């Protein structure tokens, strides 16, 4: 008389009973078997030592009383209930810190056999060990663990529902575009209570920050290697540097607020060297400009710091002496300015390398 | 008596059970979607936020009624009958009640702002045309389950932005549903409704603060040749001039969008123009250094010789060489701006003829 | 006493009596407002006072005032939009003789008009709405709504001069509640209005320079770039991404456009100085036109080509000097009207 | 543990004992995690509160022979709890949800939850970037009055002045002090409600912007100090001035896109900004000015007498005497404004380190 579903439904569901597990054998364990797909990572955190992350998660398992033959309510061999009025195994992360606003999927997956299946979309928010240094070339080993919140291992038992490999590969659904790209993900069963953890390994995409850091950088070290010929004793290298100064303070405050943070190898060669290279040479440059035409000839050019230069000179190599002191103190600054230049792009080229590519 | 048929619907149904006679015969989800607003979207991220009216309604065949009988349509609170499972698959982040006809229909209403994930490709900047999507499926149910069709017909819906709020930097041309049908296996196809809405952006205020600045920096370092000699006057305006644009391009490159594709189209000329300008500051202060106050070495003086050749006291072979330099400079100067020029007008005609 | 009381009043009392209020509200601070999405969120303090109850102290070991929890007890927005994140706070006060009290604060997300064009010496007017058939009062008298602004957190972005209040009918005896924010503009003090002073100076102080030099076209281009970069960055305080046209966004493009103008003549005449070689010469129409404009404001075709670009330039400074005097009078006139009233 | 959280919630929301003979007590302890933003424009400082509370209760309250052997979870949402509210509260934001609640059975309940507190609260920016803000942030109860719901501490007031071990301890502003004030707040409604004040004194780090915008601004100051070394004619410090002027312009845009922006007043040192500003236009204006001349005194009663009387405490024989006292006078402006920078920059540290 009724409709075949809607019987269907009410025999399964009048009479189920929220056991422990829906299992007649009570002693034996019941296997649940888990897959994992990535979608994309929205975000990672370095401050707060979070991954934001978008995976589809299912869960496969098979239950005792949700089975039934066929013969009877016509012929129906797929069902659908809802998803709290059943038992679903008690899986939970292992270190999720908060969920997000998912899609809240209410149906859960039935078979005539007695297997079970349900979907869910799942926007975790979990907590990981995050290491950034040779930014913007990096490299990060995240993971992420299943286990059985209360029961223990010989109560439920988890394992894949595809084969490690295939789970391994970079599965087509990923969104593969921004800063983070998907390695792999590498899962591994500890079996503690079941423990499987999957080796979610992500690699930075150096290349989004061609414009934000790069160039920039290079631009103003080359501007600065320039500036570095033009004479020393005319007010022209004084403006020159203090805009270059300036310019640099511009760009420190606008990478700062996008910079993901005290210290990083590139950021310890940018403006702990740079910057201070810069500050010394327009010192220096003020002093020699500021005396030299002062020429009241206060002082002559001491024997110590005589002595001093002109045995520093071979490293490289009265107000006329003071002239010459100042000439071979900003050939002995381009030097270490060369010197700084070089490093940095050997530093980079290096990172490059680590960072396997090409 | 619509308290009486409130407590009739709740008699009987109970919301596991897909409303239909028979369980062979799949439900068809009635749906239509209407672009409201684009709030943001992000090139770094490649998330598409939005603002979208989301209308569905399916018939509901145990849910008939006389109306008569009740003194005769009726809206039901939070924990509906029944809900198909049709989600936005694109969706990455983020009304309690329906309606319902006595002649067994249910309508369902929805103020969206989604978070979707979308493929911006930012090689046009300013000018760019983005084709994102929106693809609702049957997130678990197949096909002999729950099947999608447009409530209104394709064309009604291609052409609609009455509701559109045009304020904002992005422009809307269209929203194109089109009906496939996904299959995982022999069977188990599922329907999916594929929504392309199709944007713009408005270039004005890139135009102003990005094209228009560097053209005219490009156009005047070209006349820092004509009036200001090959040496002395110069060497201050290429000073500032380039003292400038590294400001400049600072912020330009804290302004522009990058993306893993790699940088706008447009933003390779920056980068061409800053060599340019740095190699051009380089050499008139060579000229002017060695012209006032070394070997001139004969290859290089034969080298610049066979370089005008074919382009069409010793100061002044120092002079010629400035000059011939300066004359090839200028050359590739005008080359670059010509094909500045050339790709701003190419991609200004893809965006207007989009 | 007090369970005994508790059970007493809950038999008592159903949800569904009303034969079948007084209002006091308190601003405490303004949220985000803009002209985008036309909302205003904003922190409000709402305490609500208006039978069954009504027992006796004595009956009940001479208790005087029971609280009682919200669940399923009845109590008594029109620019109701959300109400954010306020806290749900679950119980509820009860006096002796039935008097009923309900205190919670709330985050409230109401849609507003607002006018964007007197900006940053903008004063808005904005109005929340109370609003079951035909009663509505006021805990006070409209004129003492007026000094609980003493409590408002007023060194945000806005003022608020004066909340008022209005009854109307049931078309809730709609109640109106008028209340006047006036921005701040000593925010932009820094922000906005002290580079355009500075950027509208030194385009003047770099007009005196000379018009056929190379340093005024390096001085025109850098001052370019200065300006395209303070319209890129300000382009983020400003809701919009383009000028967002008040009064003052015009002078943010008049300035630019005279900048351009100007770069552009010097240009050319530089350009036409460095071509010695026989040219075109300056028609006598334009020699007539550029007599009679200069007659009304007060090597050799060279010469006369540079006078004419020289007249130009001093037109174009004229012209900028209008400008900017038309700036700064807006500017005060703006100022007087916001501090006025 | 089941049987006796059954029982509990049989024979049990409610106030819990016999207010009108006794007032019941609620103890609130407060650690400061970390300042996750404050905001100088909105005027709201953003932390993370770790808050932890607990009162004495009467229903639940057992012995260890009712049910074998002393402490029991129960769910949040069932049991009556203390109604503790912040009034300097804005916005709750996102933090863990805590199901239980934990009691012991001698009839103390204990209450745990983290909370990212977004609070409005009063701060004084004039001393940017050497900042130390004294931020309050209130608990009080309102539906109860002193009687109905008194507030304690959990324990002493020195402890919790001392305890600042779980603080993060990193980002840009640091935390000093969190020491609390007991207050008695008289109302009409009742001649007494319990409030626990507790003040929360933070402090900013000034590296970050000691070298971005003091280093860079004290370079220009000096840079144009010494640009007056080249002869007040000519025009190579014009082209040096104007050099000077491109660049601090486009350097102040971006320095005030960066500064905080209260409206009591802009920072102390936003002044020095503007006041350099104005003094490097004055002295183009000057330079280009005297070159234009050069390159005879019409006024004297308002030139001659101005520069002769100066002093006391053809167009070179005219024009370049004045241009050099106007130039004289110009860089001893300058000498006192940037002698008033670092005496500011002095006395901003003093008070920052002396905090
Ligand atoms: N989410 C698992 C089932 C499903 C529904 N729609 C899909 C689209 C693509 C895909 O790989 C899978 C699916
Ligand atoms: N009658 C409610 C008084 C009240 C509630 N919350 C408050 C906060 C502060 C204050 O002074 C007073 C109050």
């Amino acid at each position: 008389t009724q409709p075949a579903l809607l019987r269907l439904s009410d025999h399964l569901l009048a009479n189920y009973k929220k056991g422990v597990r829906p299992v007649r054998d009570w002693r034996k364990p019941t296997t649940v078997s888990i897959d994992v797909i990535m979608y994309a990572i929205l975000n990672v955190d370095e401050k707060n030592q979070v991954l934001t992350t978008y995976i589809w998660y299912r869960q496969y398992w098979t239950d005792e009383f949700l089975q039934w033959t066929p013969e009877d309510f016509d012929n129906v061999t797929k069902l659908s209930i809802p998803t709290d009025s059943i038992w679903v195994p008690d899986i939970l992360i292992n270190e999720f810190v908060d969920v997000g606003k998912s899609p809240n999927i209410p149906y859960v997956y039935v078979h005539h056999r007695g297997e079970v299946q349900n979907y869910k979309p799942l926007q975790l928010v979990t907590a990981c060990s995050l290491d950034i240094y040779n930014f913007p070339f990096d490299v990060q080993n995240c993971s992420l663990t299943f286990t059985s919140w209360l029961h223990t291992i010989q109560d439920i038992n988890i394992t894949l529902w595809r084969s490690p490999e295939e789970v391994r590969s970079d599965k087509s659904i990923f969104i593969n575009q921004g800063e983070w790209e998907l390695l792999e993900v590498f899962p591994q069963f500890k079996e503690f209570y079941a423990e499987m953890k999957f080796y979610v390994i992500i690699r930075r995409r150096p290349l989004f920050y061609a414009v934000s850091l790069l160039l920039p950088s290079i631009f103003l070290m080359v501007v600065d290697i320039v500036g570095f010929c033009l004479p020393p004793d005319s007010g022209e290298r004084v403006s020159f540097k203090i805009t270059l100064l300036l310019g640099y303070s511009v760009f420190l405050i606008i990478v700062s607020d996008t910079l993901p943070a005290i210290g990083t190898p590139l950021i310890g060669v940018y403006f702990v060297v740079c910057m201070a290279l810069l500050v010394i040479s327009l010192a220096e440059t003020i002093f020699i400009v500021r005396l030299v035409h002062k020429q009241d000839l206060q002082r002559p050019v001491p024997d110590w710091l005589r002595h001093l230069v002109l045995d520093r000179i071979a490293w490289i190599l009265v107000a006329r002496d003071w002239l010459r002191v100042g000439y071979v103190l900003d050939r002995l600054l381009f030097r270490i300015y060369l010197l700084a230049v070089l490093a940095y792009s050997i530093t980079l080229v290096t990172l490059w390398s680590i960072w396997h590519s090409s």
